[PDB]
């Protein structure tokens, strides 16, 4: 009907910023329906002339909002009621449009007292930030399907909306009905939500749980004393981690209990094969564990009578490389149990799904006793969350929440006032100051109500910098004697990538990879990934790398001439190694051409630095994740067809072996260890068991289960079928579990000596020198030495008791290698310990001449030599 856009933006109480013309500025009104009730402007309740304001917008303004700083400014006048005003339809007319309202919201509205639900000795009260509702009552139900039992009306104070009631509303379950402008409608509506600070919820959310979050029932057994069971952390320079989701975890777990499969309860099973494979990682030096989205996301029901399953004996039977496996699930792929979880609805409690009953308590008490268990098999535990975007926004549906109750806030929207979706569709805006606080206090409740020890940060570069460094500070603040948890080993990581509206700062400084450089706060070092693998996940899939066969192991697929391919793999050379040591702005190379470079002075494609960090603890090296294809999947593609799986499984070692040799934190995916497959699908996240299957009886590695789901697969088929017919291509159990042993014992090799593990950029370039360098290296062997105090009136700290020089030699070559280091002639090198003892016989015949200084290497083995001190 009337249906305006929203051009203009309501930035403080007496600015509106819109981008016309001089003339069209001298004359502009601000029309106002409390009814929304205008129509093309007529129908208005009320009008006002907005003078125009030569000075333009200022500083404070500009600064939160740089993409529109050019705007011309409009002064409202003193005689504008702007509370009463920020409830209505709005319009300004010049030319008609709505008005974004966030700024002036901030300005008036900004709140830091009390929200979501409040328990004292003799009541209950409930606080809703919504300042531009007209109205907010709750419904209570006494349970989860029951009839409203009651309406409550709330009163507005400074845009709060609260109730107090007797201590007796204590677990009963309510909704707030919320009437409101909705733009996307033009429309007041009344609207049923959630609470945003919701800590229980009924059945996909359907209800809010009014639970009291510190009641002693919720605890597990010994829960109050984690803090001081929780696994020692020297130096977040000690961290490694594992990428897990739940589900896949005791999905296909015969050890597990049938009903307990695929939830929080799984790891509560301390024998099960999932766990005892958890405990022998964890004995080898792992230290965290990251699980997949844990909070309440959509697409997936909580309720388990509507989940369906595909005959997977009738699935197996289908050949290796048909198209019938993925048909049979995507038909079923939106009411199955499985999702990865990234589709925010309330962020503040469990996934329903995930717990034994939807209903009531269990969700709050398996969550806790999950940590509890991973921290009692000496595991740390890191949460992804998903700050960035939403499942749904707008006024109606099950899975909207903020939007409902302050529409046009919480998600940023475009210059014409469309929603931002760069971020999966719903983009939020933490750059507001609401936002940014419902982000840091849930931060805040799962480390202290769940003691979580991490957070990873999806699309991190969506989230404003300022609202990462805030809650840096207020988790690391946090105490065992006023929280029940030592805040200064909570450690924060996220994906740093920086495109779309939210780069060159547009939205203010975000949470990029450069912008993020310095603030001790990690980011995917995507630069090491794609040099060890070849290509970008988004290239083509053929292009080869370090290590899957550039220039040494051509595959077929046309890369440019030998000298090309050769040049091209000593530049890749350069960038793992600017990895390797901790991916360092100031770190000094002798780059491939025998300049020596800065790692901020080798570049990416696109100009930018390789090496951006200011520490090794701002670095998160990885060649795999749960997203894209995985570690053996992306190997079995872009090496020469005709390589054995034999060959592969040491190709595997390698990759696998960068990251846990590497100085910054190493980042597994989970399954690295043990050749997991997906059978070569790059974005499994909706599908299902069959191709996500982990499989901890060792008995298979998932390789072969079918073409993956064509959505996203379907324009590679050609390229997967012939391998994923190709017997030659599946491992065994005795090659899945020779992987797992040598992961476990180059674990063991990090956790050998402190060497590995330097705490500051000062220390890796004074220590951490590469070998194997210039126009002439031997293509295909990095070499990296790390040195320790030794002789008389050394110039460093002594750091290793038992070692005083550690040498690591990475052979990608199918052939022996000879590297002959005149600098370290002469020395006690022998190899370390745990090769010598290895069941792989092969690494065994590593060695050294001292003479010479000559380290032999054998074919596709990382061989790591030490000099003892006893
Ligand atoms: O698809 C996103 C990709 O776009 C470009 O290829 C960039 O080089 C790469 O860094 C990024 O990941
Ligand atoms: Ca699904
Ligand atoms: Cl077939």
């Amino acid at each position: 009907a009337f249906m305006p856009d929203a051009r203009a933006y309501w930035v403080t109480s007496d600015l509106i910023a819109w981008n016309v013309g001089e003339l069209e500025a001298q004359s502009v009104c601000l029309y106002a329906s409390r009814a929304a009730a205008m129509s093309l402007i007529q129908g208005y309740d009320s009008k006002v002339e907005l003078q125009p304001e030569s000075a333009g917008l200022p500083e404070t303004v500009t600064q939160k909002f740089p993409f529109i700083s050019s705007y011309r400014a409009f002064r409202v006048p003193s005689s504008v009621d702007v509370a009463s005003l920020v409830k209505c339809q709005l319009v300004v007319a010049s030319d008609v449009t709505g008005l974004q309202l966030p700024g002036v919201l901030d300005d008036m509205f900004a709140y830091t007292g009390p929200l979501g639900a409040v328990f004292s000795e003799d009541s209950v009260s409930l606080h809703l930030w919504a300042p531009t509702a007209q109205g907010v009552s709750v419904c209570f139900f006494d349970g989860p399907a029951g009839p409203a039992l009651e309406t409550v009306q709330l009163k507005e104070s400074n845009g709060v909306w609260s109730v107090t009631g007797p201590r007796e509303w204590e677990n009963r379950y309510y909704l707030y009905e919320v009437d409101v402008y909705h733009p996307t409608k033009a429309q007041v509506l009344k609207c049923l939500a959630g609470d945003p600070y919701a800590r229980s919820l009924s059945a996909n959310g359907a209800r809010t749980w009014l639970v009291d979050i510190n009641n002693e029932t919720l605890k597990p057994a010994s829960w109050d004393e984690l803090a001081d069971e929780k696994p020692k952390l020297d130096s977040f320079s000690d961290i490694t981690i594992y990428e897990l989701h739940i589900r896949d975890f005791s999905a296909h777990d015969g050890t597990v209990d049938s009903d307990s499969r695929g939830g929080f309860r799984a790891f509560a099973y301390q024998a099960s094969a999932g766990m005892e494979h958890l405990r022998k990682l964890s004995d080898a030096g792992l230290t965290h564990v990251h699980l997949l989205p844990s909070f309440h996301f959509a697409g997936v029901d909580d309720i388990k009578s509507n989940w369906k399953f595909v005959d997977e004996c009738e699935l197996a039977t289908f050949p290796p490389g048909s198209d019938m496996q993925q048909a049979a699930v995507v038909a079923i792929q939106e009411e199955d149990p499985y999702n990865w979880g990234y589709n925010p609805v309330l962020w503040g409690v469990p996934k329903g799904s995930y717990a034994s009953d939807p209903d009531g308590p269990s969700r709050i008490i398996e969550y806790r006793q999950m940590v509890q268990a991973l921290n009692r098999i000496g595991l740390r535990v890191v949460m992804d969350v998903v700050y960035n975007h939403l499942d749904s926004s707008g006024p109606c549906g099950i899975s909207s929440v903020l939007d409902k109750i302050v529409p046009g806030y919480y998600v940023r929207r475009d210059t014409n006032g469309q929603i931002e979706n760069s971020a999966a569709m719903n983009n939020t805006a933490s750059e507001h100051f609401m936002v940014d606080r419902l982000i840091v206090d849930d931060l805040l409740n799962w480390a202290v109500n769940y003691k979580v020890d991490g957070f990873r940060f999806d699309l991190m570069g969506h989230i404003m910098k300022r609202t990462m460094m805030r809650a840096k500070s207020a988790l690391q603040s946090l105490t065992t004697d006023a929280h029940g948890v030592d805040g200064s080993k909570i450690y924060l990581y996220g994906e740093g990538w920086d495109f779309a509206e939210v780069a060159r700062n547009q939205r203010g400084i975000n949470g990029s990879q450069l912008n993020m450089s310095g603030t001790g706060i990690g980011s995917f070092n995507d630069r090491i990934r794609d040099a060890i693998n070849g290509g970008n996940p988004f290239g083509n899939p053929l292009q080869q790398g370090f290590n899957t066969g550039l220039f040494l192991e051509p595959n077929g697929f046309y890369q440019g001439n030998e000298a090309d391919t050769r040049r091209s793999l000593a530049t890749y050379a350069d960038q793992i190694q600017i990895g390797l040591a901790g991916n360092l702005r100031d770190y000094v190379l002798i780059s491939h051409t025998g300049e020596a470079k800065k790692g901020s002075e080798i570049h990416t494609f696109d100009g930018l630095p390789v090496g951006y960090t200011a520490s090794p603890i701002e670095t998160i090296n990885y060649v795999s994740a749960h997203d894209n294809e995985t570690l053996f999947d992306v190997i079995s593609v872009k090496t020469p067809m005709i390589l054995s799986v034999d060959e592969r499984c040491r190709i595997n070692h390698l990759a696998s072996s960068m990251m846990a040799l590497s100085q910054g934190i190493p980042f597994f995916h989970a399954g690295d260890e043990i050749l997991r497959s997906k059978s070569i699908d790059r974005d499994s996240y909706n599908s299902g068991d069959w191709f996500n299957k982990l499989d901890f009886t060792y008995e298979t590695n998932n390789w072969g289960v079918g073409l993956p789901p064509s959505e996203k697969n379907e324009d590679n088929w050609p390229l997967m079928k012939p391998r994923l017919e190709n017997p030659s291509f599946k491992p065994a159990k005795g090659h899945i579990l020779a992987a797992l042993d040598s992961f476990v014992d180059i674990l063991k090799i990090r956790y050998s000596s402190p060497l590995f593990r330097l705490s500051t950029a000062n220390d890796i370039k004074q220590r951490v020198r590469f070998h194997n360098t210039g126009p002439s290296l031997v293509p295909g062997v990095i070499v990296m030495g790390i040195e320790d105090a030794r002789g008389e009136s050394p110039e460093m700290a002594q750091l290793d008791t038992n070692f005083s020089y550690v040498v690591t030699v990475f052979n990608v070559c199918p052939h022996e290698v000879s590297m002959d280091i005149p600098a370290l002639a002469s020395m006690g090198f022998e190899l370390h310990p745990v090769q010598v003892n290895s069941s792989d016989t092969l690494v065994r015949k590593s060695a050294y001449e001292a003479a010479t200084g000559r380290f032999t290497v054998p074919g596709r083995t990382v061989s790591v030599f030490v000099e003892p001190r006893c």
